[PDB]
């Protein structure tokens, strides 16, 4: 029964982020599911240190947008 | 120093899920960031029980199509 989010918007009772698909410009964009990214909601690779430290296996959600 | 993901795909060293945006069927789709959903990588509202149990404030990432 451990907290998952330690640092992000603790004054907020539920941190929910929205992505409007039409705004995604990159063919590939990674979003954080570990709550350790310094650019949250984006993934910055911080999951890797978390995984090494705790022995976890978390990773990001990758949103893929085909080239029109 | 504690685990975030307790039970999802433990045989996999790093769980990464790819979403093909062009194939979203719903205008609003919620994706799990708590690692408790029974429909992972989709959010099924399991974050609410996690938050109540632990006092946390995690919630989903929501993808929205153009209006
Ligand atoms: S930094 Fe959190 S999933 Fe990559
Ligand atoms: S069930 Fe995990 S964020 Fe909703």
């Amino acid at each position: 029964d451990s907290l998952i989010n330690l640092k992000i918007q603790k004054e907020n009772p539920k941190v929910v982020n929205e992505i409007n698909i039409e705004d995604l410009s990159l063919t590939k964009a990674a979003y954080c599911r570990c709550w350790r990214s310094k650019t949250f909601p984006a993934c910055d690779g911080s999951h890797n240190k978390h995984n090494e430290l705790t022995g976890d296996n978390v990773g990001p959600l990758i949103l893929k947008k085909k080239e029109v």
